[PDB]
């Protein structure tokens, strides 16, 4: 394993801070919780601190800390994310909603003292004002998915490509194509993995005593494929 892996052997508090602008609809989200990478386990609560979230919460799940994935011992030389810690990594995505707009996101994931922090900027353009996203037509749930990871040695990082299918309230599906790049922030060596994937399962819920717009998320992420 990497030196950074040692930072994740116990429960680590997590902070997420997102500033977004989708078709000019601005919003911010704050999340708090903890991760226990030994179990690939994340428990987080996200709050829209600016009022109503102008997109569906499920569309932000992939943007809202892959360093908490459980890498099987036989695969730990393939865990880029922890290997970049504590200096961190920059995750860049384009998320293309079929027949609608796209998000572009830039996230910096790094330790601030003992807290793993994910700071994100999200920009969404070319959405339909009464499409599935800005019209809030997506169910509040989330299917299991695989994230396929490949090295990008020339960039000293990794890439991923994957499809998320959000459930539309009419029974159909809203595809969100994801293209992702992750690059280290610091200078230290990182682990550049062989091809593999992350298997993710996510449960979305609500805090019955919370009046703000929010999402409670229980998520498990486990590496596989090698």
């Amino acid at each position: 394993m990497s030196k950074g892996e040692e930072l994740f052997t116990g429960v680590v508090p997590i902070l997420v801070e997102l500033d977004g602008d989708v078709n000019g609809h601005k919003f911010s989200v704050s999340g708090e919780g903890e991760g226990d990478a030994t179990y690939g386990k994340l428990t987080l609560k996200f709050i829209c601190t600016t009022g109503k979230l102008p997109v569906p919460w499920p569309t932000l799940v992939t943007t809202l800390v892959q360093c908490f994935s459980r890498y099987p011992d036989h695969m730990k030389q393939h865990d880029f994310f922890k290997s970049a810690m504590p200096e961190g990594y920059v995750q860049e995505r384009t998320i293309s909603f079929k027949d609608d707009g796209n998000y572009k996101t830039r996230a910096e994931v790094k330790f601030e003292g003992d807290t793993l922090v994910n700071r994100i900027e999200l920009k969404g353009i070319d959405f339909k004002e009464d499409g599935n996203i800005l019209g809030h037509k997506l169910e509040y749930n989330y299917n299991s998915h695989n994230v396929y990871i490949t090295a990008d040695k020339q960039k000293n990082g990794i890439k991923a490509n994957f499809k998320i299918r959000h459930n539309i309230e009419d029974g159909s599906v809203q595809l969100a194509d994801h293209y992702e790049q992750n690059t280290p922030i610091g200078d230290g060596p990182v682990l550049l993995p062989d091809n593999h994937y992350l298997s993710t399962q996510s449960a979305l819920s609500k805090d019955p005593n919370e009046k703000r717009d929010h999402m409670v998320l229980l998520e498990f992420v486990t590496a596989a494929g090698i």
